[PDB]
């Protein structure tokens, strides 16, 4: 243990889930690469260290221990080499920018209107449960071929997978402190299998243009499909983060705009500013805050720390996006800060494959919301609480408007 960081011994998992920003402010100043005992891992907290680890040839992909316990093998986020190349080739077709531009409007905009019509005349709403999450999961769910899985169920699944994936607390001996916390991830996977296995059975014989059907068939010899055990971990990758994060990003962007009322008004009046508003929202509260990791493949020295080969490092991109070496007053949402790079989509060979898709989902959702409710106001009686260390976002977003 590093002597001057003895205070890290007293950092708790609950503290990191409720608000990691004070601890990580200390880490960025004291130890940009630091071993955090309750996480049982080195953690990268600055922009320079996160970007170096994510792009270095001396590191490769790995899943965090609780993430591996949740997803198994071969999750696209945790593999390398030929397997990673295959899984990337598998997911990339529907995510290509030219392809997304062909159909993204006809996918998301009707979905956004459907959810808006349920509440736009009420004068009040809780936008996370009633809008941001449903639009995010319904859009991706239809793309995948899960049209018949209700948005309520998709939302329950990503919540359970979230809690299992981020069940990272370890004890003195490095063993998981809360092994019972993986049970609901196991239950979610069992439910997912019961729903998706019959769909896969069908797609093997009758391919259609759902993404999962293409995952089974694309690039395969005639009459062959990828085995379902080979693609299920990447299905889980989607059913957690791909389902959850566009909703998180929408909602954090909204919370940030409400915190700057003049900027909210600017964006409602000029919706061409919505992409910039979203980019700042992702930097301000990164949806995938500290879920990603890498592992060294050779001895390497990072931020003054000599690491052996085989050392995992958690990439706390949500902290890197508050690096005061790069941003002025990063805890404040500011639509007007200059367009600078950010790490909310990761970096390197394993950077987010769905960036272009995700940005359009969030853009269209906010466009439709502001057109339907231009006089949106935050219910200042009800507070906005953010939760999560691995994945972070607001747990609710109560709003009102004069009808
Ligand atoms: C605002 C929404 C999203 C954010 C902030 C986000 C962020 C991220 C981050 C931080 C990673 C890990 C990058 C790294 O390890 O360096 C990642 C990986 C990934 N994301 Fe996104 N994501 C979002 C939405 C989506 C969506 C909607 C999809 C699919 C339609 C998607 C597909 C993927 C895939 C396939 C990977 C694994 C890439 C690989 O390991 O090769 N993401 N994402
Ligand atoms: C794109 O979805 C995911 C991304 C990550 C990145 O670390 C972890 C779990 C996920 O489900």
């Amino acid at each position: 243990e590093r002597p001057d960081l003895a205070w890290l011994d007293e950092v708790t998992m609950t503290q990191l889930e409720r608000n990691p920003y004070e601890v990580y402010e200390r880490l960025r100043a004291e130890a940009p690469l630091a071993f955090v005992p309750v996480l049982g891992s080195y953690v990268a907290s600055t922009a320079e260290v996160c970007r170096e680890v994510a792009t270095s040839p001396d590191f490769e992909a790995v899943i965090t221990p609780a993430g591996g316990r949740t997803f198994g093998h071969p999750a696209i986020i945790g593999v390398n080499g030929d397997i990673h190349a295959d899984l990337r080739s598998m997911v990339e077709p529907a995510l290509q920018p030219a392809e997304v531009d062909r159909w993204i409007d006809d996918l998301v905009r009707p979905i956004a209107r459907r959810y808006l019509e349920r509440f736009e005349n009420d004068g009040h709403a809780e936008l996370v449960a009633q809008y941001c999450e449903p639009v995010s999961v319904r859009s991706l769910g239809d793309l995948l071929g899960l049209q018949e899985v209700d948005s309520d169920k998709l939302r329950e699944w990503f919540a359970k997978l979230n809690r299992s994936f981020t069940n990272a607390a370890v004890d003195e001996n490095g063993e998981f402190a809360n092994p019972e916390g993986f049970a609901e991830g196991d239950q979610a996977k069992a439910e997912i299998r019961a729903v998706v296995d019959p769909l896969i059975d069908k797609w093997i014989e009758h391919p259609d243009d759902s993404a999962i059907s293409h995952w089974l068939h694309d690039g395969m010899p005639p009459g062959q499909t990828r085995d379902r055990e080979y693609i299920y971990p990447t299905i889980y990758v989607y059913l957690l983060g791909a389902m959850q994060e566009p909703g998180h990003g929408m909602a954090s962007t909204l919370v940030g705009l409400f915190s700057r009322p003049e900027q909210l008004e600017e964006v409602v009046d000029d919706p061409t500013l919505i992409p910039r508003a979203i980019a700042e929202g992702l930097r301000w509260t990164s949806p995938i805050w500290s879920a990603a990791a890498r592992i060294s493949t050779k001895p390497v020295t990072i931020a003054g720390v000599d690491l052996p080969a085989g050392t995992p490092v958690m990439l706390s991109y949500g902290s890197a996006n508050h690096d005061t070496g790069k941003y002025e007053a990063p805890s404040q949402y500011d639509l007007h800060r200059p367009p600078l790079p950010h790490l909310a989509f990761g970096a390197g060979n394993h950077a987010c494959a769905g960036i272009y898709f995700a940005n359009h989902v969030m853009r269209i959702a906010l466009e439709e919301l502001f057109e339907a409710i231009p006089n949106l106001e935050r219910d200042t009686r009800e507070g906005v609480e953010f939760w999560g260390w691995g994945f972070r976002g607001p747990t609710s977003l109560h709003v009102t408007w004069e009808v």
